[PDB]
C-alpha cells in the first residue's frame, strides 16, 4: 500500500498540552458513521495513556512530555467500525520514534581510579587509564561522547606538569621528569569529562598515582674512621661493629648492604653483614699473633645486592686496630741428645749447662727450671739458672737402660709477670766402663762315677767389647782335688774334668777368670756327683 | 482500510440452496466467544431473511434466487458481540450487486399504430414511426437493445415491398411505387422487435396506413353528344342538363366539375355546375329570335377546380340544339306623315293605299286591317286590304285641326294561326280652301248724339292666306239711311260714320265685304245710339 510513514517527536517537549500529531480517515464511512479508536503499549497498554485519538475527527495527539531514554518507540495499532458495529478497514500499525536530546551528564566508570609507576622512568611512559559515560545518544549526535581532561595534580611540585591524558581514550602517560620517591611518593590529580567532545556538561573524578622505588641512592656509613683493640690469641672473635644509612626501601636490596674490605692483609679477617641496621660486622679470620705488628689500617667499601640506577659515590670506611699482649710460656731451645758422657762422673758436675727461651720482647719476666721425668734420681739442677749437674751412681751396665740409652725430661716455668711450661726431652749417651768380670754358666753339676765325660761349662761378661776380649781360666785352692782347666776353641765355654777317682757327692770347685784381667774370683761352681759309667746323668 | 469487495450475484440464480458467498472474521475472539449477526434490507429488514450469517463461522448466504428486476443491489451491516455481551468491532458495511440476465422480452409501446400517405408521393418518404421495449439491461449488455423488422403487407398487391422500416429506429418510408387510393386505400402490416440487436427474443405489433387521395382522375361525361329544342322568346331558360364521373373523392375540388363551351357564337349562353351530381347545367343567356338559326353544334370542355397531378385527357361534350319557332306580330311599314291632302275631298276617295309586313316567313297567316285612334269619323278601311279612303266632310278650318294637323292611329291584326298588334300613327297634312268670307270686329256700338266720332270696326277671315288678302267694303239696303264705310291705311279696320244727324237709339247698319270676292254679306251690326257731344260713352 500507500502506507503511514513513522512519527519522529523529540523529547522532553513542553508546550500546551495536546499536541496533534496526524490525522486519519477512513473512506468506507459513506454508509454510516466511523468510530476510530486505536490500541498499543503506551494507548490503552501499560503506559497507559499517553496517545488517544478523537473517536470523530480522527486526530490523534501526544498528552504529555517523553523520555527516549525510558522508552525510545512506540508502536501502536489503528482502528475504524460502524455504528452498527462492525470493523470496516482492516488496523493500521503506527510508528513513533523519539528522537534524543542532551538530558544527561556523564558519569566516571568508577569514583576514583588508582595508580603507580617507579621513580626513574622516561618521559612518555603509560601509567594508568579512566573511564566514564553518557547515556543520551552517541551514534549520531555528540550528545554522548566524551573528551578528558586533568586539571590539578596535588603536590605541585617539583613542577606541576608531570602527566597528560588522551582526550580521546583517557589513558595517562608521564611526561615531564623528576619523579622520586624518596621526596615526593603519591599524586592526586582531578579529572573531568565533557559533553559534545568537551563542549557540553563536565564531571569530576580522582585518580591516585604512587611512585614505585628505585635505587636513587646509595649507604652512607655513621662513622667514617673508627677504632678498635684485640689480642692475640683464643681467637676468631668480633672486633667492631659499623653504622650506615641507605635511604631507598628498608626491606629491599637497594638498602641491604655487602662489604669487602681492600686489602686482606695475611687475609686474617672477615666480614658479615646483618638485617639489623645491617650494620657492618667485621672479625678475626685466624687468630693474630703478636709482637709483629701493632698497627691495621684497612678500609671497607659498601654496597647494595643490587646495582645502581644510577652513578654514584662508592663510600669507604677507614679503620684502625690495636693488638693487646698476652705472653706466652717459654721453651728450652732444643730436644737433646746431648751428654755421651762416662759412668764414673763424680756426683756433682756439669753435664748441661742449659738455657730456655720466652717469646714476649716484653722480656722482664724471669722463670725457674724444675726438672721432672723419672727413673730414678741421679741428676740435679739450679731452678734460678738452669744447670744440669751430675749427683749420683750410675751404671751403664744394667736396668732402666735400654738400647744404650737413658731418656729424661724436664721443665721450666713462665713467672715475673703471669704463667708457663716446658716440655723439653733429654736423651744422653752414657758409657762404658769395664765393671764387672767374667763368670761361669752352670753352678750345679751332675756328675758320674765310673768314667764322667767333661762338665761344660761357659763364661759371660756384662761389659761392652773390648772389655770382654778373651780369657784366662785359674783354679784357687783345690787346683788339685782334681780338676783340670779348658777352653773351647770358639772362645766362650770352658771344659772341666777331675784328674782323680774321686768321691760320691756334694763338693764344689773354686773358679777364677780374666778379661783384660780384671780378674774374677769366682767361685764354687758346686758338684753333686751319684753312681755310674760316663754320661752326665740326671741324679738322685 | 482494508475494506470489502461488492458481491457480484446472478440473476435468477438455480442450485441446491444454500449458497455461501464469504466467510468474516473478528480477531478480537482471543479473549470470548464472538456472535457474528447482520442487518438490513434483505437481512432483518423487508425483503427479511434473502441473507443470513452463521453466528459462530461467520458465513454469508444467499438463501434463494433473485431477480435484478426487482431489486438490482443489497447494502448490508455485519456485526458481532462478545458471549459477555459487549460490540468488539465497529459494524461494517456490505454490498451486493445483481447482475442481469435476459429474461424479459420486449413489448410494443401501443398494441397497434395508425398512419397516412397519400397516393401520388415519391420513393423514399417517410410515412410512420413504430415504438417499443426490453426492461433487461441496455447498457452493459443487449438484453435491452431492439431490432425492428417487418414480414407482412396485406393487400400483397399491386406488389408486396410497397414499405421498408430503419432497424434501429423503427421508421418507416415508402420504398416502392404504384400507390392508388382509387384501387387499395389501407395497407396492414406486420411488424417484429428483437433481443440483442435481432438475436434474441420477438414480439409482434401492427401498423395500418391509410392513403390520402390524389387527382389522379378526370371528368368523364355520361352522354357524349346531346340534344334539346327551344323557343325563341321569354327567355333566358334551361336547355339540358349533362352527366359527368371523376373517381376521386367526392366532396372534393378534385369531384367538382368546371366547364365552358368553346365558342360562343353571339355570346348567348351560360352554364353553370352543380352540387348535385355536379351535372352541367345549360341555360340561354339573351332570348334567342328565330328565323335566322336553327342549328347550334358548340361543345364544353371540363375540369376540376383544382389542377391534375398527371397529364390527362380533356374531354368535351358535342351538343347540338333546335329552336322552335313562336309566331309574331305583323307592323305597318312606316307611322306615316303622308297624304297632303285637300278639304275638296270627295266621300269615298283614295287616301292612303298603305300596307304592313309581318315577320315569320311561315308567312301563311293573313291579318286584317282595322283603324283606331280617334277624333270624328272620316276615314275608312277596308280591312282584307288596307285601303284608307276618305269618307265625309273635312274642313281644315277648325276644332281639332290644331297645328296644320290632324293625327289619327291604327291597327292590323295577326291571324291566320294565333295573334297579333300593329300600332302605327298617321298624320296627314290637310289643306287649304277659301271657305269663309270677311266679317267685323264689334256687332254692338254706342255712338253719341251731337257729334259721334268714327265707331271703329274690323274685318277677320277664317281662311289662310292669300285668301284673306285686302278687302272691298259695302253698305247694302241702307247705303243711305246715312251710313259711310272706311278703310284704315295698315289694312285691317273700316271707319264707319253717319252723313246725316239721326235718331235715338237702336238700328242697323247692312255690312258687306269681299276678300278674292267671296263676297261677304255681312250684316247687322246694330248701333245704340244715347243722347251726346262726340265721344263713344257708356250707354243706358
Ligand atoms: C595524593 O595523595 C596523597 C595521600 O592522601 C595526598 O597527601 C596528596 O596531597 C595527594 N596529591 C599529591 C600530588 O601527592
Ligand atoms: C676508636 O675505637 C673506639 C672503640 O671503642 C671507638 O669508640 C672510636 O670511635 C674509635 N675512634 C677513635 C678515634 O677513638
Ligand atoms: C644516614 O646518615 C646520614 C649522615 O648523618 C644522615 O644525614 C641521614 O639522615 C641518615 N639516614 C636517615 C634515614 O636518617
Ligand atoms: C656481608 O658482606 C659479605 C661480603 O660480600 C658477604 O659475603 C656476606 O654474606 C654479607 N652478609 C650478609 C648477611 O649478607
Ligand atoms: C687508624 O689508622 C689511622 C691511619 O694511620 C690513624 O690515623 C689512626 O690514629 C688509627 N687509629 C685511630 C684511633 O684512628
Ligand atoms: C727413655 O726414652 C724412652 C723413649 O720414650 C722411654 O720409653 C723411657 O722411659 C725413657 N727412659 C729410659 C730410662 O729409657
Ligand atoms: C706449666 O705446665 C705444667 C705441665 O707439666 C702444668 O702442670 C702447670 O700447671 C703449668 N704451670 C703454670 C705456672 O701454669
Ligand atoms: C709440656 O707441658 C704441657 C703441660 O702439661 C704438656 O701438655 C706437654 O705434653 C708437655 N710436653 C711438651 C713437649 O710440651
Ligand atoms: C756349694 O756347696 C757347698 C757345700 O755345702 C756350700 O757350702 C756352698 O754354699 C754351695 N754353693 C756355693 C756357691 O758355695
Ligand atoms: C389493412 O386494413 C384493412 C382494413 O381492415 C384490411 O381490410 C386490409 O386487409 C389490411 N391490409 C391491407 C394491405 O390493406
Ligand atoms: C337529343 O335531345 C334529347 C332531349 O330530350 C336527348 O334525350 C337525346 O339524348 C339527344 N340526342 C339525340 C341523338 O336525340
Ligand atoms: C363514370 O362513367 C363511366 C362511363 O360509363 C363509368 O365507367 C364509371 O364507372 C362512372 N363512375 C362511377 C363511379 O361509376
Ligand atoms: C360551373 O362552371 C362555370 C364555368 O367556369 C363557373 O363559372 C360556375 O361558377 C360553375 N358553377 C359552380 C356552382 O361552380
Ligand atoms: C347535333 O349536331 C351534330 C353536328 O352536326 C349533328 O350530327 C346532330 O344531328 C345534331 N343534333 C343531334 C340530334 O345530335
Ligand atoms: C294629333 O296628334 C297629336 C300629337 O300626339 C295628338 O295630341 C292629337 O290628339 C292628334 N289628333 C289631332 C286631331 O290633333
Ligand atoms: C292586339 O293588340 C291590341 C292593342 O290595341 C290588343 O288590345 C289586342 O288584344 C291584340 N289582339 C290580339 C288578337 O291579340
Ligand atoms: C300597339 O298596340 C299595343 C297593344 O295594346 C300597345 O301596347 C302599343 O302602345 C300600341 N302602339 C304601338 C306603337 O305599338
Ligand atoms: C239688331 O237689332 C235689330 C232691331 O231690333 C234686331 O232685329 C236684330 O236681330 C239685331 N241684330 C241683328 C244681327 O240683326
Ligand atoms: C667468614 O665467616 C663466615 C661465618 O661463618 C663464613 O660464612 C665465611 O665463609 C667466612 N669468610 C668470608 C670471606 O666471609
Ligand atoms: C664506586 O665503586 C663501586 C663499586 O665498589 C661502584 O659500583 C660505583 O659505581 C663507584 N662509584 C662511581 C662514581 O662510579
Ligand atoms: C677514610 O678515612 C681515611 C683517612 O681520612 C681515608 O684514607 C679513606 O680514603 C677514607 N674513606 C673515605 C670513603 O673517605
Ligand atoms: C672509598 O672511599 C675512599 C675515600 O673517599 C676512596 O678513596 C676509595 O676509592 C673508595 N673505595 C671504593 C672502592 O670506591
Ligand atoms: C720431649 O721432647 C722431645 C723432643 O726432643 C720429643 O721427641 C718427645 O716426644 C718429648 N717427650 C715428651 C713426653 O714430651
Ligand atoms: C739405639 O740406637 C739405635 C741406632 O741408632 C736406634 O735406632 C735405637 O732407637 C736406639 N734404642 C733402641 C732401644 O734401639
Ligand atoms: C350566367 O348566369 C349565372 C346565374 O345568374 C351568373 O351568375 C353568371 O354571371 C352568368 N354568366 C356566366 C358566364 O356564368
Ligand atoms: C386538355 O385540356 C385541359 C384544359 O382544358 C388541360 O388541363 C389538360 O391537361 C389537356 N389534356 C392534356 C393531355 O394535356
Ligand atoms: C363530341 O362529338 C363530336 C362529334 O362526334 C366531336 O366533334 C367532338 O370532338 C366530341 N367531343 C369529344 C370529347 O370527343
Ligand atoms: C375535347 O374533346 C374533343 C374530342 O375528344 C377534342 O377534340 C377537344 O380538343 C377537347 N377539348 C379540349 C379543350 O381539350
Ligand atoms: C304611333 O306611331 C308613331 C310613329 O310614327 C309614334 O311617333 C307615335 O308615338 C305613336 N302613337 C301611338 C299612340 O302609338
Ligand atoms: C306644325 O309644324 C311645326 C313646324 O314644322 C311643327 O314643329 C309643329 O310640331 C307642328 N304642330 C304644332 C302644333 O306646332
Ligand atoms: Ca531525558
Ligand atoms: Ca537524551
Ligand atoms: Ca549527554
Ligand atoms: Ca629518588
Ligand atoms: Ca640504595
Ligand atoms: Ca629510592
Ligand atoms: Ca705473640
Ligand atoms: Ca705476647
Ligand atoms: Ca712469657
Ligand atoms: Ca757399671
Ligand atoms: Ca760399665
Ligand atoms: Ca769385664
Ligand atoms: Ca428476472
Ligand atoms: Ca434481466
Ligand atoms: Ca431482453
Ligand atoms: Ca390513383
Ligand atoms: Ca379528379
Ligand atoms: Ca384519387
Ligand atoms: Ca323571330
Ligand atoms: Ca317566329
Ligand atoms: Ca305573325
Ligand atoms: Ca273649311
Ligand atoms: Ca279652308
Ligand atoms: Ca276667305
Amino acid at each position: 500500500d500507500w502506507v503511514i510513514p513513522p512519527i519522529k517527536v523529540s523529547e522532553n517537549e513542553r508546550g500546551p498540552f495536546p499536541k496533534r500529531l496526524v490525522q486519519i480517515k477512513s473512506n468506507k464511512d459513506r454508509f454510516n458513521k466511523v468510530y476510530y479508536s486505536i490500541t498499543g503499549q503506551g494507548a490503552d497498554n501499560p503506559p497507559q495513556g499517553v496517545f488517544r485519538i478523537e473517536w470523530e475527527t480522527g486526530w490523534m495527539l501526544v498528552t504529555r512530555p517523553l523520555d527516549r531514554e525510558e522508552y525510545d518507540k512506540y508502536v501502536l495499532s489503528s482502528h475504524a467500525v460502524s455504528e452498527n458495529g462492525s470493523p470496516v478497514e482492516e488496523p493500521m500499525e503506527i510508528t513513533i520514534n523519539v528522537i534524543d536530546q542532551n538530558d544527561n551528564r556523564p558519569k566516571f566508570t568508577q569514583d576514583v581510579f588508582r595508580g603507580s609507576v617507579r621513580e626513574g622512568v622516561q618521559p612518555g611512559t603509560q601509567v594508568m587509564a579512566v573511564s566514564a559515560t553518557d547515556e543520551d545518544d552517541n551514534i549520531d549526535s555528540l550528545n554522548g561522547v566524551l573528551s578528558y581532561s586533568i586539571l590539578k595534580q596535588d603536590p605541585e611540585e617539583p613542577i606541576p606538569n608531570l602527566f597528560t591524558i588522551n582526550r580521546e581514550t583517557g589513558v595517562i602517560s608521564l611526561i615531564g621528569t623528576g619523579l622520586d620517591r624518596e621526596k615526593f611518593p603519591e599524586y592526586t590529580l582531578t579529572v573531568q569529562a565533557t559533553d559534545l567532545e568537551g563542549a557540553g556538561l563536565s564531571v569530576e573524578g580522582k585518580a591516585i598515582i604512587q611512585i614505585t622505588d628505585a635505587n636513587d641512592n646509595a649507604p652512607i656509613f655513621d662513622p667514617k674512621t673508627y677504632t678498635a683493640l684485640v689480642p692475640e690469641n683464643e681467637i676468631g672473635f668480633e672486633v667492631q661493629r659499623l653504622s650506615v644509612t641507605d635511604l631507598d626501601m628498608p626491606g629491599t636490596p637497594a638498602w641491604q648492604a655487602v662489604y669487602k674490605i681492600r686489602v686482606n692483609e695475611g687475609g686474617f679477617f672477615n666480614i658479615t653483614t646483618d638485617p639489623e641496621s645491617n650494620q657492618g660486622i667485621l672479625t678475626t679470620a685466624k687468630g693474630l699473633d703478636f709482637e709483629l705488628r701493632k698497627q691495621y689500617v684497612l678500609q671497607i667499601t659498601v654496597e647494595n645486592a643490587e646495582p645502581f640506577s644510577v652513578p654514584l659515590p662508592t663510600s669507604t670506611a677507614t679503620v684502625t686496630v690495636t693488638v693487646e699482649d698476652v705472653n706466652e710460656a717459654p721453651f728450652f731451645v732444643p730436644a737433646v741428645s746431648r751428654v755421651d758422657v762416662s759412668e764414673d762422673l763424680s756426683r756433682g758436675e756439669k753435664i748441661i749447662s742449659l738455657v730456655a727461651q720466652d717469646p714476649d720482647k716484653q722480656q722482664i719476666q724471669k722463670l725457674s727450671y724444675f726438672i721432672g721425668n723419672d727413673p730414678a734420681r741421679w741428676l740435679t739442677v739450679n731452678k734460678d739458672n738452669g744447670i744440669v749437674t751430675g749427683n749420683g751412681n750410675l751404671d751403664r751396665e744394667s736396668e732402666y737402660v735400654k738400647n744404650n740409652t737413658y731418656t729424661v725430661i724436664m721443665l721450666v716455668t713462665d713467672d715475673g709477670v703471669s704463667v708457663g711450661t716446658g716440655t723439653g726431652t733429654l736423651i744422653l749417651h752414657v758409657l762404658d766402663v769395664n765393671d764387672n768380670g767374667p763368670v761361669p754358666s752352670p753352678r750345679v753339676f751332675t756328675m758320674c762315677d765310673q768314667n764322667p765325660e767333661p762338665q761344660v761349662l761357659t763364661i759371660s761378661d756384662a761389659d761392652i767389647p773390648p772389655n770382654t776380649y778373651p780369657y784366662k781360666v785359674s783354679l784357687s785352692h783345690g787346683s788339685d782335688l782334681t780338676w783340670k782347666a779348658e777352653l773351647d776353641s770358639k772362645g766362650t765355654s770352658m771344659l772341666l774334668s777331675p784328674t782323680q777317682q774321686l768321691k760320691k757327692g756334694d763338693y764344689s770347685i773354686y773358679v777364677l777368670l780374666s778379661d783384660a784381667q780384671n780378674n774374677p774370683q769366682l767361685t764354687v761352681v758346686n758338684a753333686t756327683v751319684c753312681s755310674c759309667e760316663g754320661k752326665a746323668i740326671k741324679c738322685q
